[PDB]
C-alpha cells in the first residue's frame, strides 16, 4: 500500500513499496569508510520476471565495500555510469539473510520464504552456460552488490530467484547473513576442483586461518578428516584457529622472505629465498608431526605468499586462490610447478550447488558461520573502517537491517 | 658368449655381453655439445629383477643432453657421485627403439620383443604409488638417461619392464625412437588433466608449434576436432604448422611485451604490457576467424610467454606447462587467474598408460612422429650442437645405434 | 503477410504464417504407419519468449514415430489430452534441419540462421538444473516431437533457442536432418560417462552396428583410435560396418542363448547359458586378434542381449544402454557385475554440449551422418512402415519438407 | 628360536616360528559352521620378498567363511587343489589386527608396527595395473583368506606389504580387527565412484542398515551431511540405525513385491509390482520429510531388492552393489534405467587408498567400527554359526587370537 516504511517495517506481504532506506556511497564522500556510508531514501528497483523482492533482515560485511567506499583505484559509480547507469550513488553489500516479500513472473518462490543469498548474477540464457559452463565462471557472471548497484545494505533487495537458498533455521538473522560469500568460496576452493579435493588424512595449508575464509576452511578440512595447518600473525589468532579444529599454526612474523620472487637467474637471491621457504616448511612439519606436504594450499593472500605456497604444495597437489590481499603478482617458480606437476587454480565465489551444500552443512550444525560481531545499520561505515584499518575481529561480521537478531 | 660386440652386432638372443659401445660425456670435456660426446667402451650394467636388456636400435635427441654436455649449471656426473655413484662419465639419451635381448627375474617380456621406451623410472613399491599416486608424479620418479646414468646413447640399455611399449610396426627404427618423450608429454598436457582436456571445437594455443612438442600437439588437437593455433618465429615454421593441421599461426617476432610481468602496482607498465597482450589476442582472433579464447594453452616456453598465456586462456580454461625454455619465472596476474577461474597446471613427461595410448595413435597412422633428421652414432654431439645453437630442424630428431633404418 | 504458404514457400523472413502443412496422426487411423500419417493444414503454434520459428527444410526418421503411429501400447494423443492438451492429432518428428524464420523475445538467434535441432526440451529455470543437474537428465526433460506434440514433420516448427545448433555447411538439408538424435545419443554413450569414455586402444562392442546408432558409434570409436567390433545379422551389414571402420563383426544368428537370464539357482540352465556367452566371447577374441574384453559395450538392443553384454564387458568396464528394442527386462548376473566391478549405465539422448561437439566433428568431415535414403513429405508413412517391418536400409534416413536437397 | 608357540606367545621379534595354531576347515567336516572349524597345528608359510609375517592379535568375521565351512556350492579346498594347492585344509579369515613380527626382502615396514589388513591381494607387476587399472579391479586381484588359503584365523599370517595399514591407536585389538573389509567396502560404494559420491543434502537408501555394511554406511553418509534412510526387518534394528545417525527407517516386512521382475510384457504383473515399489517409495518420502529420491542406493541384498533399488534411485543417480545375499539375479527395468539415466555399479572390497582413508576417519573418532561382540579362538565356529542362522547381532563381530583385548 504505502510508498515508504521505516526500518523494521514492511507493506503487506506480497507487495513492494515504492521507496526504501539504504546505505549509500557517493563520490563526494569517497574516502574513509566511516565517512563514505550514509543512510538515505531511494526508489526501490522494479521486480522483473525471474526476480524476487527480499525484505532484508541482515547483511554481511566484506573487502569489496571497502574499496567501493575508497573510490581508488576504481570509481564504481563512475564505472557504472560509463556503462549506462543513471545512479549517482552506490548501494553495496554482497551477503544477506531475509524474507521473500514479493515475486515477479515465472518465480516459484513464495512470499514468506526465508532465504540467504549468493551474491552472484549470471545470464541463465548465456550460450556458454547452455553448453555446460559453470555459471559463476560464465562470461556473464558478476558480483551482485559490488559490480552491480543496489546490493544488500538496503531495507529491500531485488535478486534473481536462482540466487536464493533456504536460511538455516537455527541461525540468528545476523549469523545467517554473514557466512555465504565467505563459506561458499572456501567450500569451492576445497571441494570444487576435482580431482584436487580434500580427502581424509590430507594436510591442508590455510593462509589467514583466523579470518573469514580461513575460519570456515579450518572447519571444512577437519570435518572431512583432513589436517588443517593455519597461518596467523598472532598467538591469539593461533588459539582461535585451535578452537576451530586446527592441528596447529604457523606465525608468519617469523619470516622475511615474503614477496615477489627474484629472477630465477639471480642464484644468490633464490638461495636466500629458498632458505626462507624451507624454514617455513620446517614449521609445517613440526606442526603436522610428520614429514608431509599439504596436498592443498588455500590461498587469497596473494603476492607475498604465493611463491611459498607454490613451494609447499605436494607433488600433484593444488594451490587454489581466490584473491590477492597483498598484491596481484603471483610469482611462480616453474621448476617447482612442472617437475612436481602442481596445480595453481583460480577460484571465485561459488556455484549455486556449492552455496546450497555449505548451507546444508551449517544448517545441520557441522560448520559454524563464525559470527564475530554484529553492527547496527548506521554502523556500516564503522564496520568497514575496521576492515580497512585491519582492526576487525576473527571470523565473520554482520549488519542488522530490518531485524533485531 | 663374447664380452664385446661391434655396433650392429649382438650375442645370442637371451644373453648379455660384458661390455658395449656407448657415447660418453666426461667432466674434462664439458662444453660445446659437439666436443662433449665421445664413443667409448664401458661395462654393461647388470640386469636385475623386473629389468630387461635392450639391444638399442636407435635413440632420440633432447634438451636434457645439451645441459648435461655443458655441465652448467649442473654437473650431473658430480651430482651423481655426491649421491654415491662411482662413474666418472655420463651416458645420456632418454628415448630409444630396440629389441629386448635378455630379461631378469619376474619379467614376462620375452627376448625378441620390439619396444619403445618411456624414459621415466619410479619405485613400484613406493607408498604414495600404492595409495593411488600417478607414478610419474611419485616422490620416487626420475628421468632415465638424464637424472640417471646409462641412458639410451648406448649399444645396450637396461630398463625396467614397465618402461617398455610395443614399437609401432610401420615405423623405421629412427622414427620409432624419436617421438616418445615428446609426443607422450604433449599427450598428457592435452588429455591428462581432466576436466581440462581438448574437446571438439576447442581452440588451443600452442607455443613453438613447429618444434617437437608442438608438432605432435597440433596433430593431437586437430585429431579430436579441436582448433590448433600455432606460435612460430618464421614463415616457414608457420607453413610447416599448416602441414600438420593448424588453423593458422602467430609470429611472435611481431611483439615486444615478452618477459616477466611488472609490479601490478606499476600502472603505466601494466597498461603498456596489456596493450601487447591484447595485440597478441587480436592476432589469435584473426587466425581463428572468431572471437573466442583458447580453452587450453600448451606451454613450455616459460618466462617470456607465461603472462600472455595466462591472459589468453578462456574463463575456466587451462595453461599447462612442461618446461621453461626462456626461464623459470612464471609471472601470473592473479586477477586474470582468480576472476576468470583459470588453471595453471604443471606437467612432466607422461604415465605408462599415456605412453601406450599415444603409441597406439601413431601405430594406427593418426599421428606422425615427425622424424625430421637422422644422425649416425658419431654425430650425437653434432645433433646436440644444433639444438644448442637453435639451428635444429622442425619436428623430432633421432640417432642410429645398432640399426641402419 | 499471408496466412498459408505451400511447401517450399514462406512469408517474409522474420514473420510467421498463421497456418502450415504438416503430417498428422489421428486416433481413427492408428495402425500401419503407412496408413497412420496424412498431410493436413493446422494452425501454427505461437512463438513465445526464448523460442524461435524454424522453416523446416528436412526432418529425420525414428522408432518413436512408429509407436506413435501404432497407438499401442500408448495413445500419445489421448495421453496428452489427459494432461490438458486440446489437439485431436499428433505431429511427430524429432530431428530437423532448417532456417530460423522468426524469433521471440530474449532470443539472440537471428532470422536466416541455418540450424539443426536437438529434440529435447527442459525448463531452464528448474531447481535441479540450477543446482547442477545435466538438463537432459532433469525432472523437466522431455523429447520434443514424441512426448510433446508439434514435432518436425511440419512446414514450420517452434523450438526453444537452446535446442538449436549450427547446420554443418557441407551437408545437404536431408543429411543435416538425419543425424542429430542418433549421433548425439551415441556420442553421449561413448564420451559422456566418465571415467568410462573410449580411449585409444579400447575395444568396443557395438550392438546393431549397421543401424543408425551403430553407424555413428563405429566411426566415433575408430576416430579416437579405439577398436570397434560390430554385431550384425547379415554378411552385407557386416561389410557395411567394415566400410565405417570396424575391426570386424559378429553374426548374432550364430547363437541361441539370447533372452532373459534363468534363475541363477538353475545351475543347469546357467551353464547352458554360459556356454552361449563364452562362444560369443570367442568370436569377439577372433575378430579382435587378441584376448581382451571390450572396455565399453554400446547397448540399446536390450532384453535379448543385456546378459551377454554384462558378461562381455571388461573388469571396471561399462555397458551403456539407451533403449530396449527387444524388450525392457535387463537381466544382470550380479556376480559378473560386482566381482568385476562393472557399470551398467542408462543413457538418453544428449546434452546441448554433446549435440554441439558431434556436430563439429561432422562439420569437419571426421564423421559421416550416414544418410541412407531420402523420402518426400508424403512418404513419411512409407518410411516409418519400413522401420516397422524391419526393412529399412543401414544408416540414417530423412524426409524432405520445404527443401529439394 | 623355537618351532611352536602357544596362543598369546611369540618368538623373538623379527623372527618366524616354523609352526603355529590356526583354525582349520576340512572336507570331512564340511557342514554346520559350528562343526566345520577345528584348531590344529600347521606349518607357517614362508615370508617371501615384499611380504611380512604378522602376529595376529584378532581376526574379523564374515559371510565368506560360512560358505567355505559349508562346502556348497563351492569346495574351496578342492578348487585350490585343482589349481595346484597341496593343502587338504582351509584357514579362513579376511580381517585382522596385529603386529608385524618379521619381514621379507624389499619391505620397509619394521617389526613392531601395529597394523590392520585389507584382505585383497594383487600382482603389483600386472600390466593392467601398470597401465592405470585400480588394483582391486585388476585381473590378478583376489580375496586373501577366502580365494586364497592361510587367512587370518591363525596365530600368524603372511601378507603382502601393500595390504597393511596403521592400526588406529584408540581401538581395542578386537575392534581394530572387525571393520576393514566391511567399512572399506561401504566407503568405496559411497565415495569411490565419481561423479556419484555422497554430497551434503544427498538422501541415501541403505539396505540392511543394522548390518556390518549398513552400520558404517549410515555413519559415513551422516558424516558428510547426507541423509541416511535405513531398511531393516525389526523395530530394534530400526532404533539401532537411529543410534548411528539415520534420519529414519523402513520395515521391509511391510511389503511383498520382493524378488525377480516379471516379464515387462506381463502388464498385469508389472502394475502389481509397481504398486509395491510405489508403496515403498511413499515410506521413503515419509521418513525423509520431503518428496525426493535417494541420489545413491547402497545395495548388497541383491535379487529380492534390486528392482526396487533401480526404481528408487534419482534421475542420474546410482545403485551400487557389492553382493547378493538373496540371490544373484539383478533384474533391471531398462525403462527406469535409461530414461532417467541411472547407474547400476558393481563394487568389490576397496583400494589401498580407500582402506587408508576410512582408517583415518575411524582413528579420528568420526566413525565407529561398531564392534558388536567378541569371541574366543575356539568360538570361530560358533560365531559363523550365528551368521549362518541369521542370529548375529547388529554391527561387526571379531575373534581374539593372540590378544586379550
Ligand atoms: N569470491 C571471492 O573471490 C572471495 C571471497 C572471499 C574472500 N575473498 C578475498 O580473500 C581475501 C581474504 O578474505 P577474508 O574475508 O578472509 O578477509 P579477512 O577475514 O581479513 O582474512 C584475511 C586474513 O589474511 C591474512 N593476511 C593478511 N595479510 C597477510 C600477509 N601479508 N601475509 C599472509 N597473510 C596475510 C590475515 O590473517 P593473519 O594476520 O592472522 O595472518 C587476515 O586475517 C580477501 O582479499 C578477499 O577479498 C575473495
Ligand atoms: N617431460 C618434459 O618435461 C618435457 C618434454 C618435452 C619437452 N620439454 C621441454 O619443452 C620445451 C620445448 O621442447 P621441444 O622438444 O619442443 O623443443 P623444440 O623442438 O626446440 O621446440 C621449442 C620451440 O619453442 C619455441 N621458442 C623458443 N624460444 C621462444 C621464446 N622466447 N618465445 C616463444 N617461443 C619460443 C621455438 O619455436 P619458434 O621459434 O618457431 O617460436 C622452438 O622451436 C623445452 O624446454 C623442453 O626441455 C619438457
Ligand atoms: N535417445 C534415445 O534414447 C535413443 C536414441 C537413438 C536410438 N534409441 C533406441 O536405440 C535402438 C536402436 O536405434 P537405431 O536408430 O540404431 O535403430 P536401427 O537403425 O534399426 O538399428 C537397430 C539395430 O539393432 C539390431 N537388432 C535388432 N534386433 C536385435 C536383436 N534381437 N538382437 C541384437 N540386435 C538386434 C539390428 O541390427 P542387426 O539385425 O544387423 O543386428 C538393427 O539394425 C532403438 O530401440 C531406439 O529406440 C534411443
Ligand atoms: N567386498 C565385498 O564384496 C563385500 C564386503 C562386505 C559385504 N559384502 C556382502 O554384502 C552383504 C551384506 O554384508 P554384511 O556384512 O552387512 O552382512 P550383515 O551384517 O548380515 O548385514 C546384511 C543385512 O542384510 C539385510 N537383509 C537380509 N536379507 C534381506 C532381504 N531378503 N531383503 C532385504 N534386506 C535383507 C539384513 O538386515 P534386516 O533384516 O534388518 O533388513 C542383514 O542384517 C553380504 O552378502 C556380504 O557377502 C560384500
Amino acid at each position: 500500500t504505502k510508498d515508504l516504511y521505516e526500518l523494521g517495517d514492511a507493506p503487506p506481504l506480497g507487495t513492494a513499496p515504492k521507496q526504501m532506506y539504504a546505505s549509500l556511497i557517493r563520490q563526494e564522500r569517497y574516502g574513509r569508510p566511516v565517512d563514505a556510508f550514509r543512510t538515505e531514501v531511494v526508489d526501490v528497483p522494479p521486480v522483473g520476471p525471474g526476480q524476487v523482492l527480499v525484505k532484508v533482515m541482515a547483511a554481511g560485511v566484506n573487502y569489496n565495500n571497502v574499496w567501493a567506499a575508497l573510490g581508488e583505484p576504481l570509481d564504481v559509480i563512475a564505472a557504472r555510469q560509463k556503462q549506462g547507469a543513471t545512479e549517482d550513488f552506490h548501494i553495496g553489500g554482497s551477503d544477506l539473510s531475509g524474507i521473500v516479500w514479493a515475486v515477479g513472473d515465472g518465480v516459484r518462490l513464495k512470499p514468506g520464504a526465508e532465504v540467504v543469498v549468493l551474491a552472484c548474477r549470471w545470464d541463465e540464457s548465456a550460450q556458454d552456460i547452455r553448453l555446460g559452463a559453470d555459471p559463476v565462471t560464465s562470461s556473464t557472471q558478476r558480483v551482485w552488490g559490488y559490480e552491480e548497484n543496489y546490493g544488500s545494505f538496503a531495507q529491500f533487495a531485488v535478486v534473481d530467484e536462482y540466487m536464493c537458498h533456504p536460511k538455516p533455521q537455527r541461525l540468528s538473522w545476523a549469523a545467517a547473513s554473514c557466512y555465504m560469500a565467505t563459506a561458499a568460496t572456501a567450500y569451492r576452493q576445497l571441494f570444487g576442483w576435482e580431482p584436487h579435493t580434500v580427502r581424509p588424512g590430507d594436510p591442508v595449508l590455510i593462509w589467514g586461518g583466523a579470518g573469514g575464509l580461513g575460519s570456515i576452511a579450518i572447519q571444512l578440512v577437519r570435518h572431512v578428516g583432513g589436517i588443517p595447518v593455519a597461518v596467523v600473525s598472532s598467538e591469539e589468532r593461533g588459539e582461535f584457529c585451535m578452537r576451530l579444529g586446527a592441528k596447529g599454526w604457523i606465525d608468519r612474523r617469523e619470516f622475511d622472505h615474503w614477496g615477489r620472487l627474484p629472477d630465477t637467474t639471480d642464484e644468490e637471491a633464490m638461495k636466500q629465498w629458498l632458505d626462507g621457504a624451507r624454514a617455513f616448511g620446517r614449521r609445517f612439519w613440526e606442526v603436522l608431526g610428520e614429514r608431509r606436504a599439504p596436498r592443498i594450499v588455500l590461498e587469497h593472500s596473494g603476492a607475498d605468499t604465493i611463491p611459498t605456497s607454490i613451494y609447499m604444495a605436494d607433488n600433484a597437489g593444488m594451490v587454489v586462490i581466490c584473491g590477492g590481499t597483498t598484491g596481484y603478482n603471483g610469482d611462480v617458480d616453474l621448476r617447482f610447478l612442472w617437475m612436481r606437476q602442481k596445480r595453481l587454480q583460480g577460484s571465485h565465489v561459488a556455484s549455486a550447488r556449492e552455496a546450497r551444500e555449505i548451507t546444508r552443512l551449517i544448517d545441520q550444525g557441522a560448520i559454524d558461520p563464525c559470527l564475530s560481531r554484529t553492527f547496527g545499520f548506521e554502523e556500516i561505515g564503522l564496520a568497514h573502517q575496521l576492515i580497512h584499518d585491519n582492526q576487525h575481529p576473527s571470523g565473520n561480521m554482520a549488519v542488522l537491517v530490518n531485524a533485531t537478531e
